[PDB]
């Protein structure tokens, strides 16, 4: 850990990060209480799929975010969402990683030889966004993208903010009165020991990520494509003084080490 980077053929390019990708998707509950959203046909054309671990919002289940999870899977990601409605410690998210790792390496299953376990990301909404930070401490994790994280309690260890392994895309909502950004997101940005891109979407509430992922679906996808798939087309969304988010009137950007 990190696990070796084992890339396959390059992933098809897409013209929009917020539209579906080329793959037909499926989901199943399997492993240690994991709901996995993935391309129906794994390894099409020789691609090796990067992994995204997902933590739900407090009291929610994977289906609450089915539109977002499937969307990522349509791009070519295998998304392992912990089934738990309380994912703040990040432990259940990582149990799902342990299962995929094992499955990839075994000779005869669904995922055998199909994953790129050297390319792992974490994300989550609210308590699960705190859970993605906590899991981002694992050396197997290359990047995190917490969506409106709740970091004031519900299993969060603020020490984890200074022990990240890769770059973070921190997302907050200007109208979130449940995981108030100044109290839950600003401290994460302040303390991050890795390059951080903090995008605050003005006006949106704590329910914006539920379902299709709303305004966070495209940006989050561009982030994972760039970090996990080396998609250079997604690069400009976050890099440069003129990156897309940077010039958008609906996002407040704060960047560091990038």
């Amino acid at each position: 850990a990190p696990l070796p980077d084992t890339p396959g053929a390059p992933f098809p390019a897409v013209a929009n990060f917020d539209r579906s990708g080329p793959y037909t998707v499926s989901s199943q509950s399997e492993g240690p209480s994991c709901r996995i959203y993935r391309p129906r046909d794994l390894g099409q054309g020789g691609v090796r799929h990067p992994v995204i671990l997902w933590g739900n919002g407090t009291g929610a289940g994977p289906s609450t975010y089915a539109g977002l999870l499937s969307h990522w899977a349509s791009h070519g990601f295998v998304v392992a969402a912990a089934e738990t409605s309380n994912a703040g410690t990040g432990r259940e998210m990582l149990a799902c990683l342990d299962y995929l790792v094992r499955e990839n390496d075994t000779p005869y299953g669904t995922y055998s030889g199909k994953l790129n376990t050297g390319r792992v990301g974490t994300s989550g909404h609210s308590q699960g966004g705190g859970g993605s930070i906590m899991a981002g401490q694992d050396t197997r994790v290359r990047t995190t993208a917490p969506i409106q994280p709740y970091t004031l309690g519900l299993g969060h260890d603020s020490a984890s903010q200074r022990r990240q392994q890769g770059p973070m895309f921190l997302m907050s909502g200007g109208g979130d009165t449940i995981a108030f950004p100044y109290l839950n997101a600003q401290p994460v940005y302040r303390r991050a020991n890795v390059p951080v891109f903090w995008g605050e979407r003005r006006y949106v509430s704590h329910f914006e990520p539920v379902g299709s992922g709303g305004a966070y679906r495209g940006p989050s996808t561009a982030w994972f494509r760039f970090q996990l798939m080396d998609d250079q087309d997604a690069r400009a969304t976050f890099y440069g003084a003129q990156c897309s988010l940077c010039t958008s009137l609906l996002w407040s950007v704060e960047r560091r080490g990038l």
